[PDB]
RNA sequence: UUGAUGUCACGGAACAGGAACUUGAACAACAUCGUUAC
């Protein structure tokens, strides 16, 4: 039995130069969701092995949103 | 609220002394955000 502490969606890296894990990617990525505990995961990383998830995103201008972070902590 | 036979109060400038002063280039490069994996 414990507390949960969830802090929300964070470790984003926003950017426009089109990076390595925005561009390898299966077309007509979303557009940016208008609040949390909504926002789900989209992506793998790691594609042959089953690592850390992300979700790439955008917006009306050339803004490219990726973000790690698929967990919260608890204490008990 | 006066008393008578005697009021120059128009008989008397609220006057005389004290610096709103001292200190200040309209200028500029390194990040921001947190977790993933055994």
């Amino acid at each position: 039995e414990g507390y949960l502490h969830v802090v929300g969606p964070s470790k984003v890296e926003f950017s426009d130069k089109k990076g390595d894990v925005i561009n390898n990617f299966q077309g007509t990525l979303p557009s940016v969701p208008n609040d949390w505990k909504t926002i789900r995961t989209n992506d793998f990383k790691n594609r042959k092995r089953k690592n850390e998830p992300v979700f790439c995103c955008e917006d009306d201008k050339g803004n490219y949103y990726t973000m790690a972070k698929y967990c919260e902590t608890f204490f008990f």
